[PDB]
């Protein structure tokens, strides 16, 4: 198990273009496309994003292509934020994992905003921090996801990913 393993479990892997758990169009590993309501403005967010007319339909090897550089920019922009990078640094390798998956998922301001949360992580009070993030519209909409991040970051296993 490992991130990308990891995130294409909870994301998936579709060729065509498809609606998220948020209605948002998306295509691929999880690779979201925009946030408008317009099909076509997404058609335009693919082509640019894989160089070419593609009509909404890619392949696998550009799937993978747009997820390697989807979890890459996650991790950079983990490092990048003043308000990610102490927390991460201060993790073992598979917390690190989740909260990657988090930053994939939602943006990293979405996850800056676990303030809390991201404290307790940081002060390894496991169980704490578990309890804290549960108490998140995230946990209430994707509940059974953020239940194995969570319980990643509880235990520092992949137990929750196992037999997936
Ligand atoms: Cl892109
Ligand atoms: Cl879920
Ligand atoms: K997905």
């Amino acid at each position: 198990m490992n991130i990308f393993e990891m995130l294409r479990i909870d994301e998936g892997l579709r060729l065509k273009i498809y609606k998220d758990t948020e209605g948002y169009y998306t295509i691929g590993i999880g690779h979201l496309l925009t946030k408008s309501p317009s099909l076509n403005a997404a058609k335009s967010e693919l082509d640019k994003a894989i160089g070419r007319n593609t009509n909404g339909v890619i392949t696998k090897d550009e799937a993978e292509k747009l997820f390697n550089q989807d979890v890459d920019a996650a991790v950079r922009g983990i490092l990048r934020n003043a308000k990610l990078k102490p927390v991460y640094d201060s993790l073992d390798a598979v917390r690190r994992a989740a909260l990657i998956n988090m930053v994939f998922q939602m943006g990293e301001t979405g996850v800056a905003g676990f303030t809390n949360s991201l404290r307790m992580l940081q002060q390894k009070r496991w169980d704490e921090a578990a309890v804290n993030f549960a108490k998140s519209r995230w946990y209430n909409q994707t509940p059974n996801r953020a239940k194995r991040v969570i319980t990643t970051f509880r235990t520092g296993t992949w137990d929750a990913y196992k037999n997936l």
